[PDB]
């Protein structure tokens, strides 16, 4: 009926799009990571489905979203959890081991990494420039959770980065990988998974750009979701009065857990909620209670509205087909 | 990614240049039949795939060409005999029962009739439009026939071109339909087959001033049409030949649905409603050359917009970088 994945509705604004990127990195000659010059404000947002009809709606959905990690996360009251806030759905994600690229790439721009450009440019930073500091972070986060060997284990996630043959085509890539990228995105990264109940994964929680000054750098986040090894964008919905955030915490039972800030150092970690705030618009929401009466206020970010113009949106040429192809029914 | 048909490099295109198609029809009120306002002036050419790696050049083809029936037509001498002249070159087409229109409309505007715009605008003017003279020249072609072994037969025709289910989905076309088609578009439609559905069908409703005068070119066989289109950029004579070689002589392709005063003048109408060129060929002895009647095709002129063969020639060129 429709086209039978997002991709297709107009491939030839894909490939504009995707030959955008590459133009749109700075590469600095003073050691500076390099990073995208404006193509990372970019946020998109999904069309709404409530007024289409059941088989229709189905084959839409069965098209776009990932319905299987979609119902994963919200079964664990991980997503979509918080009345007060806007859904955000699953799109599907190709798994072929760049599907953190491919899900951080659509989040922006509604198309995947199939150019591994996004690749490409978190491999040469990790190849081509001077990593210590984030060498020293990631010693860190390694230690708060044998006998290492840094500097081997250091070159193995340097490899991982590489477009080399190793979920088969390429190596996946874990939170190091995430951190290093939300620094050539200048843009926070928000990850939203997959967790054994805490009465019986550490990918999930937030990746800030610490090494950028946070005036320097887009102050929404991506918000990608993660299940089976497999990242997905989880983009917003249009609709309010409901508000556009991603709570900062998750329910724990009767209490709240907040979500993992990944590579601090310790004395960031003693002022995390103070750089938080630096890095992302942080608001408070009135939620119930699990174990005393009445409420409690969590802190969540607000998400962007949706801002990818019409002329690099997959999407709307994608709704517009949508109307063309119900209105024959 | 090598989409199989050219409108997918711009699905969104692709429904954009359907929507506009039944605008772009006139309905008369005094009778004359419906037809087109602007978009029957529209030709389409495919791109070269030399001038790619022979390897990659391969892979194009596979997803744009309908193979089969191109050597079909070939090895039958029928299709691309002429070695004056440039290569034409068959494009896929969906064998639903609606391929007439689905190779008619890709010819043009290079989509198929998804939306089933000419079906409906045939079956309009036959259930509609009086076509009193359309039947008249249907029993004419139609007794010509040396034996006969018979009126339900123009009714029939008629529910033909619904949208009816009948089988493929929707009934298969034939010669009277094609005539009554190049009249909607007020353009020529030359058929290249091996039902006789080959030759040549002018729009005799319509004065040639009136009309496009290069031709719609389609290949025919089992059943199946397909658009036959140039193939664009050597120095080869843009130009479709209308005799064949046939057992030693050169023999005139059929015109259709002709009455006897039109017979009569055959030749003066084709260069009417066509721009007809004498081009000199090689003779079965080496030692000749013979001047045959060709008609000019007309050069690729889709505009920007509802220009769909530059986006899947784009989509080529960015892949092939990749793949150097
Ligand atoms: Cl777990
Ligand atoms: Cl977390
Ligand atoms: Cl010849
Ligand atoms: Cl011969
Ligand atoms: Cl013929
Ligand atoms: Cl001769």
């Amino acid at each position: 009926v429709l086209p039978q994945a997002l991709y297709l509705s107009n491939m030839r604004k894909a490939v504009k799009i995707r030959e955008r990127t590459p133009e749109d990195i700075f590469k600095p000659t003073n050691g500076i990571i390099h990073h995208f010059k404006t193509m990372h404000r970019y946020t998109l947002e999904m069309f709404r489905t409530c007024q289409f009809c059941p088989q229709f709606r189905e084959i839409i959905h069965k098209a776009l979203i990932d319905r299987n990690i979609q119902a994963t996360l919200e079964s664990q009251k991980k997503l979509n959890w918080c009345r007060e806030v806007r859904k955000l759905v699953a799109l599907k994600t190709n798994g072929d081991g760049n599907c953190l690229m491919h899900a951080t790439s659509q989040y922006m721009w509604s198309v995947q990494d199939t150019d591994l450009v996004l690749r490409k440019a978190l491999f040469s930073t990790l190849k081509e420039t001077d990593t210590r500091n984030f060498k020293f972070r990631w010693q860190l986060e390694s230690l708060k959770s044998d006998t290492r060997n840094w500097n081997d284990e250091w070159d193995n996630l340097i490899k991982m980065a590489s477009t080399d043959t190793p979920g088969l085509q390429y190596n996946s890539l874990e939170e190091i990988h995430i951190f290093v990228l939300c620094n050539i995105l200048r843009r926070p990264i928000i990850v939203i998974s997959d967790k054994m109940l805490r009465s019986l994964l550490k990918v999930g929680g937030i990746y800030l750009p610490l090494h950028w000054p946070a005036q320097e750098c887009y102050r929404y986040p991506i918000v990608l979701g993660y299940d089976s090894h497999h990242f997905v964008p989880l983009v917003t919905l249009k609709d309010g009065p409901e508000i556009r955030a991603v709570p900062l915490v998750n329910r724990d039972r009767g209490r709240f857990e907040d979500l993992k800030v990944h590579f601090l150092t310790d004395p960031e970690n003693e002022m995390k909620e103070k750089l938080l705030k630096e890095y992302l618009m942080v608001i408070e929401i009135p939620v119930q209670g699990w174990d005393h009466g009445t409420t409690h206020l969590i802190n969540a970010a607000k998400l962007d509205e949706a801002n990818l113009p019409k002329e690099i949106n997959l999407v709307d040429d994608y709704f517009e087909l949508v109307q063309h192809e119900y209105k024959k029914w």
